[PDB]
DNA sequence: GGGGGAAGGATTC
DNA sequence: CGGAATCCTTCCCCC
C-alpha cells in the first residue's frame, strides 16, 4: 500500500498573499479577534517570516504585536480559505480515487491503483505538487510511505515547500529514533505523560506492559502506539464526514445571567443552522467556557431531526440545566449539532 | 458480561 | 490569551 499525504504550507496566511501578492515577503499574521476589546484573540497562523521570531498559532495577539508590531494583522476569512481549499481538493481528487480528505489543508490520497514504485510516486508528488501552483499558486508539501501515519511524520520534516519519502527501512529506523511527542494523535497532555512512565520513542511502548501504558493515554491511545511500534498500522484512506457542526461566541462580559447569555446564544443558533445548509441534525449541545477556560456542556438527543424552532427551544433548557450543576461565571457561550439524518 | 447508546469530560489542532 | 471539531470515559436499560 502507498499513501501519498498533502499539505497545505501555512495556509490561511498564505491565501492572504495569493490575494495580495504586495504581502509575499513581508510578515503576515492571521488572528481572531473576540471582540472584548481592541487587539485581543489569538493567533492563527503566521508565514514562516513572522514564524522565525516567535510568532505561532496559539498565542496572544498582544503578545505577538510586542513582537512584530510592524507586522500586518488580518482578520481570519475562513469563508475564502475554505473555497480556496475546495478547488485544490478537486484539483487532487485528478489522481486517485481513494481519497480522504482529512481538513481544510490537508488529504491522503491512495495513489496505490495508479502507482507502483516509490520513485513512481515521487514523481507523481513533484507532478501534483506543480499543478496546484500553477492552477492557484498555492505551495504544499508531500509525504509519502507505506501508511497514513508515516507518510505524515514525513510531510512534517521536508517542509516547508518539500516532498519527501520514508520507504519500508527509513520506518523501522524511526519506530526507534523519532520523538515519541512527533506522533500524530499525540499532543502536550498526553506527551508529557508518557514521560512519566519512561516511554521516548515509540519503541518503548513495547517495553512497558499494555495495562501501565493504558492508564494514561487510554486504551485506544494505547493500541494507536504499539501497532505503530509493531509496524502494524494500516488503516484504509477514507471519506470523513463532518459529523458535527456549532458555533460559540465570546461575551463582553464573563456572566452568570440568564437573561444577557440568551442574546449571544440565539446568535450562535443562527449562524450554526446557516452552516448546517441541508443537514437535518438530531441532537444538540450547549457549550460554556468558563473563566477559568474550562469546557461544561449539556446536550439532548432527540429521535428525529430538530428545527431551527425546536432548537431555540431547547437550548435554553440546557443553557439552564448548565447554570445549575455548576457553579462558574461564563465567558464563551455556543451550540454543536450532531447525529445528522 | 456486554451490546448499544446517550450523556459528560478531556484533547488535539 | 480564539475557536472548531473530535476524541475518550462513564452511566444506564436490559437480554
Ligand atoms: N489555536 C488555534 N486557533 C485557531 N486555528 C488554529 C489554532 N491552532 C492551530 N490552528 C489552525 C491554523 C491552521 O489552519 C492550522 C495549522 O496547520 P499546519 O498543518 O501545522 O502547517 P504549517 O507549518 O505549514 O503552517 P499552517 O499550520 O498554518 O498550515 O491549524
Ligand atoms: N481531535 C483530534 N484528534 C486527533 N486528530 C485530529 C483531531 N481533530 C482533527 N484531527 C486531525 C485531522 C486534521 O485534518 C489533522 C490535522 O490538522 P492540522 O491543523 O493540520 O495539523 P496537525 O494536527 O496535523 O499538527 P501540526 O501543527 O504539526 O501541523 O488532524
Ligand atoms: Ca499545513
Ligand atoms: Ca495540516
Ligand atoms: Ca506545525
Ligand atoms: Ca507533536
Ligand atoms: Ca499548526
Amino acid at each position: 500500500m502507498i499513501v501519498l499525504f498533502v499539505d497545505f504550507d501555512y495556509f490561511y496566511a498564505q491565501v492572504e498573499e495569493v490575494l495580495n501578492p504586495s504581502l509575499k515577503g513581508k510578515p503576515v499574521v492571521v488572528c481572531v479577534f473576540s471582540g472584548r476589546f481592541e487587539d485581543s484573540g489569538a493567533v492563527a497562523t503566521a508565514n514562516y517570516e513572522a514564524r522565525k521570531f516567535g510568532v505561532k498559532a496559539g498565542i496572544p495577539i498582544v503578545e505577538a504585536k510586542k513582537i512584530l508590531p510592524n507586522a500586518v494583522y488580518l482578520p481570519m476569512r475562513k469563508e475564502v480559505y475554505q473555497q480556496v481549499s475546495s478547488r485544490i481538493m478537486n484539483l487532487l481528487r485528478e489522481y486517485s480515487e481513494k481519497i480522504e480528505i482529512a481538513s481544510i489543508d490537508e488529504a491522503y490520497l491512495d495513489i496505490s491503483d495508479k502507482v507502483r514504485d516509490y520513485r513512481e510516486a515521487y514523481n507523481l508528488g513533484l507532478e501534483i505538487k506543480n499543478k496546484i501552483l500553477e492552477k492557484e499558486k498555492i505551495t504544499v508539501t508531500v509525504g509519502i510511505s507505506k501508511n497514513k501515519v508515516f507518510a505524515k511524520i514525513a510531510a512534517d520534516m521536508a517542509k516547508p515547500n518539500g516532498i519527501k519519502v520514508i520507504d519500508d527501512e527509513e520506518v523501522k529506523r524511526l519506530i526507534r529514533e523519532l520523538d515519541i511527542a512527533d506522533v500524530p494523535g499525540i499532543g502536550n497532555i498526553t506527551a508529557e505523560k508518557l514521560k512519566k512512565l519512561g516511554i521516548n520513542k515509540l519503541v518503548d511502548t513495547l517495553s512497558i506492559e499494555f495495562d501501565k501504558l493504558k492508564g494514561m493515554i487510554g486504551e485506544a491511545k494505547a493500541k494507536y502506539l504499539i501497532s505503530l511500534a509493531r509496524d502494524e498500522y494500516n488503516e484504509p484512506i477514507r471519506t470523513r464526514v463532518r459529523k458535527s457542526i456549532g458555533r460559540i461566541v465570546t461575551m463582553k462580559r464573563n456572566s452568570r445571567n440568564l437573561e444577557e447569555i440568551k442574546p449571544y446564544l440565539f446568535r450562535a443558533i443562527e449562524e450554526s443552522y446557516y452552516k448546517l445548509d441541508k443537514r437535518i441534525p438530531k441532537a444538540i449541545h450547549v457549550v460554556a467556557v468558563t473563566e477559568d477556560l474550562d469546557i461544561v456542556s449539556r446536550g439532548r438527543t432527540f429521535p428525529h431531526g430538530i428545527s431551527k424552532e425546536t432548537a431555540y427551544s431547547e437550548s435554553v433548557k440546557l443553557l439552564q440545566k448548565i447554570l445549575e450543576e455548576d457553579e462558574r461565571k461564563i465567558r464563551r457561550i455556543g451550540v454543536r449539532f450532531s447525529k445528522f439524518i
